[PDB]
């Protein structure tokens, strides 16, 4: 048994089937009130909400699924004959993110492919069938999202207008991707500031005690 998959049960328990907003919630009450996860949480999925409404992108790349919110939080908008790709690189993870969408109902708009960004990006246009990407939402392994940005660059992913957005920049932190997007002027960059909550979590002190200089 994982924290992933009792928030998936906490989910099946107190959601109604077929209800995307019910799932989106289930999930951010257990996450904040239950058992501490990685998640974006609904202040930041207003921002998300806000973004999918300004540019209505049809084909939709994720990076990172973890447990689904993300995905059911972005494929609730989309409209019909739009897909979301989301890239998992857990297969359990994968797994809960599938049983999350067909909770929600969600399911006929994403396809999770399980694997490695690195390894997957490269496949999209020729087994994906894959032109150019309306918008990416990067949320996977910190220190990835430069390089990963650059391989969407060269695999000619990413079309004027396509619309980056990642999260956690600041915390952990992604400062090379940020100093990147933001120096290049192939990148028009807008920073949205929100919040992380902490809840009964394991913490520490460090103590150090100077021995002299060496
Ligand atoms: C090279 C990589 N390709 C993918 C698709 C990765 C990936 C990361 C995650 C989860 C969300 C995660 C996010 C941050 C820290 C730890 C775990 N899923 N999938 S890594
Ligand atoms: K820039
Ligand atoms: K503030």
């Amino acid at each position: 048994d994982t924290k992933e998959q009792r928030i998936l049960r906490y989910v099946q328990q107190n959601a109604k089937p077929g209800d995307p907003q019910s799932v989106l919630e289930a999930i951010d009450t257990y996450c904040t009130q239950k058992e501490w996860a990685m998640n974006v949480g609904d202040a930041k999925g207003q921002i998300m909400d806000a973004v999918i409404r300004e540019y209505s992108p049809s084909l939709v790349l994720e990076l990172g699924a973890y447990c689904g919110y993300s995905a059911v939080r972005m494929a609730r908008l989309l409209q019909p004959g739009a897909r979301l790709l989301t890239m998992e690189i857990n297969p359990d993870c994968a797994a809960i993110t599938q049983q999350m969408l067909n909770f929600a109902g969600l399911q006929d708009k994403v396809t999770i492919l399980n694997g490695a960004s690195q390894d997957l990006i490269p496949q999209l246009k020729k087994k994906y069938d894959v032109d150019t990407l309306d918008m990416v939402f990067l949320d996977h392994w910190k220190d990835r999202y430069l390089p990963d940005t650059l391989l969407l660059e060269e695999c000619g992913l990413l079309r004027k207008g396509t619309v980056l957005l990642a999260d956690n920049v600041i915390v952990p932190g992604t400062p090379d991707f940020l100093a990147y997007v933001r120096g290049s002027s192939s990148f028009e960059c807008t920073h949205y500031s929100s919040y992380l909550e902490y809840m009964k979590v394991v913490d520490g002190l460090e103590k150090a005690i100077y021995q002299g200089p060496s």
